[PDB]
């Protein structure tokens, strides 16, 4: 089914996981290569790969208000991130947006 705005998206690319954050209307915000923060269609980001909503830490952490998640995510679009791209970094990025820093 369709993700809700603010949902973390776990993308099962062959031999590595990619993370994105759903921001609504078919769009995810995520770290990609030219690292740049991008707003793209989930359809394009997923591609032919399997993916799932994984609001992993909702059991133990409060997600931020969803309006804050989307606002913040979309604020960063266009910005380079000084750290490189691994699943852990992409995951920490989408986690920072959903839950805050901590």
């Amino acid at each position: 089914p369709e993700p809700k705005p603010g949902d973390l998206i776990e993308i099962f690319r062959p031999f590595y996981r990619h993370w994105a954050i759903y921001v609504g209307d078919g769009y995810v915000v995520h770290l990609a290569p030219p690292a740049i923060v991008k707003k793209e269609l989930l359809y394009d980001v997923a591609g032919s790969d399997k993916y799932q909503v994984n609001n992993k830490h909702d059991d133990k952490y409060s997600p931020l208000p969803c309006s804050k998640i989307i606002q913040r995510a979309e604020e960063l679009v266009g910005q380079e991130v000084l750290y490189k791209l691994t699943s852990e970094n992409c995951e920490h990025f989408v986690n920072e947006l959903r839950y805050g820093v901590a």
